[PDB]
């Protein structure tokens, strides 16, 4: 069955992000569309490390849950960002460290939070947004990346972390891990002069 | 058999711990409450990463040692947290790179060490107060925290480490995760102008 | 069969990589020689910790694929290193945190990127040059690859990271390693007053 | 047989330092004492990661290599710490980062190359004195620590790393990661006002 291998697939990348520090705790959630629309959703207060395939969340469009453990409340901003972008097919939310150690920062630009210096980011993903400051939960999350989900993949609540999309499971965690990494990069280069890809440099990435 | 079982989460979620590098050789130790009230601790002299779980410790509420292998000299105090807090149903005890770090610095806050830019360690534990160095095995590390036991549930020992608890060994594993975790964004963004939360941001988590 | 052995062995050491960090998501590539002169390479978007080994790519030394999934767009500059040293048996290719960090900073020695304070690197591959900035998959990447690989084992591609080679496959995981490790003692070093090993402990080593 | 569980302890231990980013590459070698008072020794070449218990090294406390694959070159000084400090029954060498880094240092203490602010060091290990730096495989390399073995059971080879030695490979290891560890916090505290153990809590570990 599709359905299975899907299950098992996310219960695979999950304990992936467990194993290697990307996911800390019960901090994080990941779900994917399954073929017939409905969403495939980590549950809530669930290790990703040791997650049971047959009881990740099943939830339809409008937000039914339908089977599996009670999901997580992040599924909330995930459902909106499948209603506003017809290309996401799977959303990763994990609070790894250092794409949640730059959403601390004050004087971030909200518009996108790292200056390239590496070519990576800027052709999976592009522009990466800075989502405000709200209480975990707060309608407002949910409402913001509803706003930027049509023309962004990627995304940075401030306080909070990284929020990725992809057209794949594979692609939103291979795209988490590359911003996850060029944070990383930003405090490991610190005060060194960097350099940055220039404009012309960047435009040939765009395309 | 719910114990057996109990002794394979703790042999599993200490095996965790050393894997991705939360436990350093024999440094630590994880104890959990058995339904009957009995304790479960991880023996002394042992490396989390390869447990025994027939050879798991169990000690009285009284600290009479009952069963398996002599239980690490650092039982002495969660006894002490759970003598004076009925809601405490694991105590994890590590020496975590950060959060050992952390401990030794001067000039800490005695009542809360860290303040608070993410705010999932005040949701989850609240205040870290901060317990005096003393030689290892001293009673006035018990002493302390059973003190510190009634209000509080993670704490930090001064040039020592962390000492977290839960009302489950996976609740206190997560909780013991987020501190680390906290405590490594402060040395990552260092001088850095960090956006902290403000008074009345903290107030809507402490709900 | 030898052949499959060797593709084992690359699943094997590419798995390695991943789950140890040194690989981030499909970023990255791995070939060797098989003794008919043909190449084993990792297939283009493939992670390299769930890598099948008899889907692992099959070119020959003209760049004619073979059989397997489609290469990796990086095997063009894999090519290159083959057909100007003979000594070249395998190729490394990954975005390793600290040297892709190196190969950010304005100001390197584009004949050796790192100044010797540990004799390992300096007896394994020697001189490090950098190769400069191109956008991935350019022509001059390969080009300048092929200009340099006669008498260099290592490259530092700039705003990208690090290309090794060696003679076997275990032999340029361990060159990639030791240099990953020494631009981490870099940043780790910092503005330190570190003890560089003096011109006279460089040729003892060259032997 | 005592001998089959010792080399697969040796195995098991040594893989763990691989996964865990102790060891990195081929930089590394580890030793045990059998009871017959012969060596026990990873071979030369060997990848910590994947060893083969059975082709293990076993050299005789006269350096007679009789069994197994080659034994390291580092097996050289590994005698020399046996053949003078009868309590020493395993010795492991690694070029861990920050114990490497540290060891990179200028105007380090030749007697003990850390100042303690944690007590666990102190009280395993005691002094840390610096070796000095040789040519790998130097005849003076063995030579020094064998005039620091009676009275010393770890070391720091500058530009080189830590070895470090126990009454047994658990021991030894266990040592060697606390090493680690506190040169780990060295890096990490960095100039900030640390609160070092005083004179009187540091005599009270040496009991």
């Amino acid at each position: 069955k599709v359905e299975q291998s899907l299950r098992e697939e996310m219960t695979r990348i999950a304990s992936s992000f467990f194993q290697r520090g990307y996911a800390t705790g019960s901090a994080g959630n990941l779900s994917l569309l399954l073929p017939d629309g409905n969403l495939l959703a980590t549950p809530t207060g669930s290790c990703l490390g040791n997650l049971d395939p047959q009881r990740l969340s099943k939830v339809a469009a409008d937000g039914e849950w339908l089977s599996g453990d009670k999901p997580s409340a992040a599924v909330l901003f995930h459902l909106a960002l499948y209603r506003n972008n017809p290309r996401c097919k799977a959303v990763v939310h994990l609070h790894s460290t250092w794409s949640t150690a730059l959403s601390c920062l004050q004087g971030l630009d909200s518009s996108n939070v790292i200056r390239p210096f590496t070519p990576y980011v800027v052709m999976r993903m592009g522009n990466v947004p800075l989502v405000p400051y709200y209480r975990p939960g707060d309608k407002r999350i949910a409402q913001d990346l509803a706003e930027l989900a049509a023309d962004n993949q990627a995304f940075l609540l401030a306080n909070h972390g990284p929020v990725v999309c992809g057209e794949s499971l594979q692609e939103a965690a291979n795209n988490m891990e590359e911003l996850e990494e060029t944070a990383k990069l930003i405090f490991i280069l610190g005060d060194r002069p960097i350099r940055y890809l220039t404009a012309g440099e960047i435009a040939e990435l765009r395309s």
